């Protein structure tokens, strides 16, 4: 009897780097186990639209996304052996707020109590510029220093506003407690993004007392990485910057591969970045205040994934309010 | 100066040629050598003088009677819009949109509050002026609704113009705890909760008002509760979509607008909660003086309110049900 | 044996106006029937979120809503003789959009041409003064020349804007041919409020020559009716506009409910109200920009429905041209 | 007026106090009692002088080197602006603001379609100018490909600016008639349509490039088939949504900006399609005097690259595939 599920594999070698035999398999984004001489293999690094590369002789497999796969990789092909392993609603912004960001609070402090134990899993941040237009920067700083945060992926943009509230009270020169813009105030950023360069890199600033308060300086004082990716539209940037797009992938893949919960906070390109790089088994809170992006991130989801159309700004104020709460 | 040009108008609304059509603006009228103050400033309406009373009002075209006469062409008028500001702009500067959603909230939330704690002070002082709001009914779907009922329990809203989407919902999550059968608390639907709105709208048509459900302890708590217990009067405008209008409900359109335009045009300021429909609708009844705030989720409904003529509103693109947490809780600061 | 199908309805009379006795059935918007004395009857006029008046001595029975119910009104109840009869997807703006234009000008051509052999049936619009504010209003006018349009469902913006275009060249002071504004401009709408006025209505401003051009001359022309709903934001209104909501809401009910389609274009609130009171036979073309908006739509939907996300401004524009070219 | 101040940079990226931000205004420099005119006009920068050679240039902080010399302060400095209007705004008027989609679009299209009627044909006559467009993939997703690949065709088009999604989906359609396995002729869904675009990438991998598999006969029409055989120059950054970029794609993002700087400086005309991240990068390298359409379905977007800096910009809030498929049949109806 034939039994596609328990056959052994079929295998190609890619005959150029990059570039897919015929018949390659697609990853979903689900642990994934290949029947290999006669032995079940436990696929490494699950991660949809990706191939699986198989090493027989070492008794190993990995994902590897076409851009990585060699000359010579024995790509999975074909239909046999391949065993899936999945983890055991509509988009609207009218829908009860204050309740939702409640029970979000919740569940981010079960996850910071268990990583407290474990010393393993936690959350990531994924956040865009937007979270500091809006007012919203000192709120995820706090989440940062009451231990909630054990990654922050975001951009040069992020970084330079958050530095600049620190240094000069403003974001692109409008002063964040009065919400007014000061005059001059268009060369602020590009000011803190030399006073930057001047002290070496953030954790320079932070360490000389340069830079004393906000997102960057909590991260640098409690040792939360953070991976900084660069972009088209930076200006600088700043040094800690990742200005080559595949090397930040990879460094933001290996960043929230061990995390339990990602949270995506109004960036859509960042977001879809990272939600592309997750394993299923990842929970994600997606938050945007246009209902399509939210949809764009609901798509691509982990098997535990919420959307919230709502502004970033009111909800992580009002999400540290409730988090706040429950450390009493 | 020239005296104004006036002439009659030749029938029940028609207007001779030439007639002014108004800003939003106070505006003022010279006549018989006297400028007069036009009351009730208006836009997209005319101006009817009365000579030998030695006044002139804004009449909508509606109003105007064979005989009134009105207004024709721009000379003896003197317009007052909003100060400007005292310098010119920045050559080059950022983020100088009238509409956007990338504005720190907590800065402007916290300016919000400070206006309306003074603006209640000085109603609690004269017994005129004070705030009114208009909404939609997504202040009741995100949560918003409890803390502006809170608001009017503490004094600081005079009127609500709203439609019967607002109230009828309000008054669902009261009786039912559910907004769309929606539970406010958790944000999970409950079952058979579809029919909650409908229960909502018929034990109102039941009890005969909103007052009288409250009068027979119906309705226990909520924003039209907590207007009848304050006597925080309100105009409940119909629509085209309301199946099951409550009795509350003005049907007629220019009825309703009659009732919101006499009930915004005092206030100190207006306060435009998730509402394409009534921000616009009220935006055109007001004049300029009065501080004008417009909260919705859409910039796109800032940006339309403000080409229809209300150039003088200050856009807050935010989630609404968010917003009115977070402005309770500093209005409460405040009183602290 | 007891299978409530198969059972007489069980009534109720209505208690007082406007009060629905306990356990009322609420309809669908599907053709219903309900079993009277031993005998289906059908009921008239089939509408969702309303009730269902048996009249068992006249042996017939009609969907109300809850606003024309009066004290003594046979209420159907319960779950016993009800036959519903229903007639025998992820909303994005990222679609082909010329694809699906000509896919409609050919569902818009086969229903004229029903229409044209059988004189029942054809198409309404729901319409919004944006259709006007983006240059659409000739487009829209020209459908109506050609015969496609059997009734237009509208409130006095659009009907003011589309008159301001042909009298004075503008919508809202706006020249819709240049798309510049006119100085003075602010006073054009309220001029063509007058001027309609004066002619005592739309049909004599268009039987004297007064009004020569747009959507609203070729009504009148064709003998298309149109109902137009008053607003509580209305200027004016013109004559034709009917303030009371509840009676324009009977009349929309009326002109819609034989028509083959309904193409809503770009107005939230009109058409919601006018989805609402349309059986699921009736086939919808929902358009907006706003994904939000055709989701609203796609909700309440008829058993036939799509939804557009697109600028009315252009997809009237296109959907002419392939209009045109099916003529040919 | 006093001659500019000069301090010379103490480090490789590192400025002396004071230095002048630049706007994205043409900015010239008074030196040795003489105006010289600062090459490369473009916002957030500095402005280097090199006395001695009469010229100065506007530079990315991370451009400058220790010893350069930066002008500091705001002396001897004149900044030109575009040109003001003859006449200030009217006191009160609808529908004025920078981004809406309530605006006349049958108009905007024909004025447009008319510039870049008259840019291309002194293009022909100069060699100089011409049109730039920057993308994105929605141009493809909404059935606008095939418009932009005849714009392309036809002339019109000297350079564009894109990722790889716009590129990779151009080319899924051109082998695949699918974007994101959505057939463009039809709008359906084809059956294993999800895998088309890997397909595309594992093709254009397979060929080398962009240009190989046009000369294999692999690609044989579209947007980047017509950059090839026109010659027209592209720029695909890549971005870190990128699992499969096409050995085309610029992967450092900062190469991919230094090279769409100098692709647009020259230009004309920039129009920008359905691209937020494009549309701000692209925005940023440009000075204010070239015409500069940005075109996308979001109000927001259109703001947030006014709100950048970039507020020459003209709005157009509509859908893009629409768009271009207008678009050139007004091109078409003018050469004809
Ligand atoms: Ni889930
Ligand atoms: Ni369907």
């Amino acid at each position: 009897a034939n039994i596609p599920e328990i056959e052994n594999a079929n295998l190609k070698p890619a005959l150029k780097d990059s570039v897919l035999p015929d018949g390659f398999y697609s990853t979903t984004n689900h642990p994934t186990h290949v029947k290999v001489n006669d032995e079940w293999i436990e696929v490494a690094n699950p991660k949809m639209d990706a191939v699986i590369v198989v090493y027989p002789e070492e008794k190993r497999a990995e994902t590897k996304v076409i851009r990585k796969v060699k000359k010579g990789d024995f790509v999975l092909i074909g239909h046999n052996g391949i065993r899936v392993m999945p983890p055991e609603s509509e988009v609207s912004s009218e829908k009860p707020k204050e309740a939702i960001i409640k029970r979000i609070a919740k569940e981010m402090h079960e996850i910071r109590e268990e990583y407290k134990k474990t010393g393993t899993g936690g959350i990531a941040i994924v956040g865009g510029p937007a979270i500091i237009h809006t007012g919203g920067g000192p709120a995820l700083a706090k989440m940062v220093e009451l231990g909630y945060i054990q990654a922050i992926l975001a951009g040069n943009a992020l970084a330079t506003h958050d530095i600049e509230s620190a240094l000069y009270g403003t974001s692109l020169g409008v002063n964040i407690k009065t919400a007014k813009p000061v005059t001059g105030g268009h060369k602020h950023h590009i000011y803190a993004i030399n006073a930057i360069n001047d002290a070496g890199n953030i954790k320079n600033a932070v360490e000389s007392g340069v830079l004393k308060e906000g997102i960057m300086y909590q991260c640098i004082k409690n040792n939360i990485p953070y991976v900084l990716a660069g972009s088209i539209r930076d200006d600088g940037p700043i040094p800690d910057v990742i200005t080559d797009s595949m090397v930040a992938q990879d460094k933001m893949r290996t960043t929230v591969m061990d995390k339990k919960m990602v949270i995506m906070l109004s960036t859509l390109l960042h977001s879809v970045a990272t939600g592309n790089l997750m394993p299923s088994y990842i929970k994600t809170v997606c938050v945007d205040i246009q209902p399509s992006t939210v949809t764009k991130l609901m798509d691509r989801g982990t098997s535990q994934a919420i959307g919230v159309v709502t502004d970033v700004g009111v909800f992580l104020v009002l999400l540290l309010k409730e988090l706040e709460r429950l450390e009493l």
